[PDB]
């Protein structure tokens, strides 16, 4: 399939080249996967998400996305017009206020959750968990973020924004788990993004066009924004039988562009996520 004036983000995890701006894909398109966004909440009522998402928990007053960062990250995944897996589910968990805050106990709460949780979902293609959040270092954190990953749930996590080594943030650092730089339309590392020997991969982070609450849409920028693509990209991955959620990561770093980025400090994977579709 192919989807023309896509999102340079979309085109690009689909092409060998910058440039183009047409997203090509199998039109299986993630049906049968889940994936939760861990974030604000999601406005499932969106039409961009055609009934497929819904909030299945929040620690906070409400269940709903007052802020937009939640919704924006889930629409990269999974809406119809701006997401990588456009037949997934989408589940929402809130554990950021809609200041964009949260305590680490909360987040941590928040991933057991999901470990469990997909006990009560239909995803017989597997299930993805994505988490652009972070903050400095937390043994606990990374704790918890391994234990999903263990639970057989696909972790992508952001790298973080503070043009640092992402070793000193968390979950950023927990290695067994997929930790997503970002990149611009033109190849160069995004200004913002951490790097470092702990990152697993690249995706597009700057000026990512994607939904907005009160049934809007924006474009903003950060390694929020590349995680999703990321975690799209392994939810359609898991449809199509070519990776699991145990070996996604790996799967994704195996199959990437390599060595098309610029602005890669020695000792940072040069990887670009590509899902090597061929039509
Ligand atoms: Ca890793």
């Amino acid at each position: 399939a192919a989807q023309t004036n896509a999102p340079w983000g979309l085109a690009r995890i689909s092409s060998t080249s910058p440039g183009t701006s047409t997203y090509y894909y199998d039109e299986s398109a993630g049906q049968g996967s889940c994936v939760y966004v861990i974030d604000t909440g999601i406005e499932a009522s969106h039409p961009e998400f055609e009934g497929r998402a819904q909030m299945v928990k929040t620690y906070y007053y409400s269940s709903r996305d007052g802020n937009g960062h939640g919704t924006h990250c889930a629409g990269t995944v999974g809406s119809r017009t701006y997401g990588v897996a456009k037949k997934t589910q989408l589940f929402g968990v809130k554990v950021l206020d809609d200041n964009g805050s949260g305590q680490y106990s909360t987040i941590i709460a928040g991933m057991d959750f999901v470990a469990s949780d997909k006990n009560n979902r239909n995803c017989p293609k597997g299930v993805v968990a994505s988490l652009s959040l972070g903050g400095g270092y937390s043994s606990s954190v990374n704790s918890a973020a391994a234990r999903l990953q263990s639970s057989g749930v696909m972790v992508a996590v952001a790298a973080g924004n503070n043009n640092a080594d992402a070793r000193n943030y968390s979950p950023a650092s927990e290695p067994s788990v997929c930790t997503v730089g970002a990149s611009d339309r033109y190849d160069r590392r995004s200004s913002f993004s951490n790097y470092g020997s702990v990152l697993d991969i690249f995706g597009p982070g700057t000026d990512i066009l994607s939904t907005w609450i009160g049934g809007s849409t924006r474009s903003i920028s950060g390694t929020s924004m590349a995680t999703p693509h990321v975690a799209g990209l392994a939810a359609y991955l898991m449809t199509l039988g070519k990776t699991t959620a145990a070996s996604a990561c790996r799967y994704i770093a195996d199959t990437a562009n390599k060595g098309d980025l610029s602005n890669i400090p020695f000792g940072t994977v040069n990887l670009l996520a590509y899902n090597n579709y061929q039509a």
